[PDB]
């Protein structure tokens, strides 16, 4: 067995490849690339990764991008959760850890949903196998005061586990099961929707291929995603899990938090809300936002996101 | 900046994501994934890589695979050269460092070229801007005796810097500038071709995008690729560079070696050889192969490769 990482030839190659001694340029980017390349080269050296293994990994990266799944893989190997862990640690160090917990966004947000006042009905497509669901709650700040005019956005899957704009069967209308509500004067919001079923990775796709190699499933428990925002407060990325889903603590993207599992309550009187049956389920999901730090939101995330027109 | 990498929560997440403790999955694959993931998480912690930075990297991985350029990036950030450095070290440790030096294959080999005995004309398409070139040499073993019936394959670019089967203009015939010759009884091979000009990355592609961010060019000096094989000997991947190219020691893929820069000789008498002018250039490139180690070729590489019919 041979080791070459700590040799002058290898260190010169890394310096050249990242252009550390180049003209003035993007020093931060060169610093990051040098670190990632150095770590990769050292891992190849330490584990004696063969050329055949490396070229299989290179081939995998081609498939990953061809499938458009790099952000799904980021969820599946815990990187997305890891970013939340680092934001959580920064919040604890600054006393901003008293609100509704964050969790991962996932890769399926779509911008452009219509904003309603107080109540939105977001099931645009018929879904016979999904029962009616009312999600409602109150938004407050950590101080305790309800927040009027706060913007509550949600998105979730249908009974086949698919999201609109990402449904491979093409069966969904634009913005089905996606919507936004401005809270009323008492901080209240309400979504009228249908019950989600859990998501699973595209079985032929790159993420599931890698999970298969690891001996891992690619499934998520049923859940609903949220963005919540409002004047004077930081933007919350969160979700809640559907109580009783047996995958709730075995999510392939590691998103579950014990504070984010509200009760599912059987109700009647559905016709008064325009639901499709008298019997329906209600989930009360109250949300607590944190104030800005020095007038700034130190944890909002910019990433590529889909958009569409109504 | 927070430091969370060493915490139990993060170490547990890494063990889960790579399924180190599961019964299922490929053991070697889980080990490699855990190492790469652990190193990535530590780098993010150490350099305080922001979520915005991480998601830009994720987006880049999508573009890289969409462009089909993972193998081109592997050459461009020195990973392909690095594999050669590790193979060279193994050969030194085993006493097998006495042949013509290896260099990188690159991503543009195509299997299927018609095999000729002794001499092959490989410029099938006219190319007015490239002058005539003869490449000839003798294949020997490390003992200095000629190897008869050894297979010498070469491939190189036209005057526009493009290879057949990878020419985005579609202008080249199958196997243009791609040869395969079996050496004669005296070990000799000869190719009659045109002079290559250097390759450059697809300018809108992912590899050049990353190089642009580093402040690096994506150009190669003019060169000719070789595979050389023969019974009882290991398969050699190598190249030679055209003497005098201004980029000869500034290859973006770091492939140049001092032993692989043969002298270019001005000749006359081209018409008798079937060349398009009386004056032509000649390059003598002798090749030394190494015998098998314990009956096996311990350095042959299996990677995805194109193929075509003549
Ligand atoms: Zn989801
Ligand atoms: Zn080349």
């Amino acid at each position: 067995s041979v080791k070459v990482f700590d040799t002058k030839e290898v260190q010169d190659l890394l310096k050249a490849a990242a252009n550390l001694n180049g003209d003035a340029g993007n020093a931060r980017f060169r610093q990051i690339v040098h670190r990632l390349l150095s770590d990769l080269f050292k891992a190849i050296d330490d584990l004696d990764i063969t050329p055949d293994e490396v070229w299989a990994g290179v081939n995998y990266l081609n498939k990953l991008g061809q499938d458009g799944e790099a952000a799904l893989l980021a969820a599946g190997i815990g990187l997305e959760k890891y970013l939340d862990i680092r934001m959580d640690a920064a919040d604890r160090a600054a006393g901003l850890d008293g609100g509704t917990p964050r969790t991962i966004e996932g890769p399926l947000y779509v911008a452009g949903a219509p904003v309603r006042d107080g109540v939105a009905k977001i099931d645009l497509d018929d879904d016979a196998d999904a029962g009616p669901l009312v999600i409602r709650g109150t938004v407050t700040g950590t101080d305790g005061k309800p927040l009027a005019g706060a913007l509550v956005e949600c998105w979730h899957a249908n009974s086949k586990g698919f999201y609109s704009h990402f449904d491979p069967t093409g069966a969904q209308t634009a913005f089905n099961l996606r919507g936004a509500v401005r809270t009323d004067a008492n901080g209240k919001y309400e979504f009228r929707t249908l019950m989600p079923v859990g998501y699973g990775c595209p079985p032929q796709g790159a993420t599931q291929q890698l999970l298969n190699g690891l001996g891992r499933h690619g499934n998520r428990p049923a859940h609903v995603h949220f963005f919540v925002s409002g004047d004077g407060h930081r933007k919350l990325t969160t979700q809640f899990n559907i109580e009783g889903d047996p995958l709730i603590w075995d999510d392939f993207a590691y998103a579950t938090r014990e504070e984010l599992i509200p009760h599912v309550v059987d109700k009647t009187g559905g016709a008064a809300l325009g639901m499709k049956s008298d019997a329906y389920k209600e989930i009360e999901f109250d949300i607590v936002l944190t104030p800005l730090l020095d007038g700034r939101d130190n944890q909002v995330v910019h990433r590529p996101r889909a958009s569409a027109d109504a």
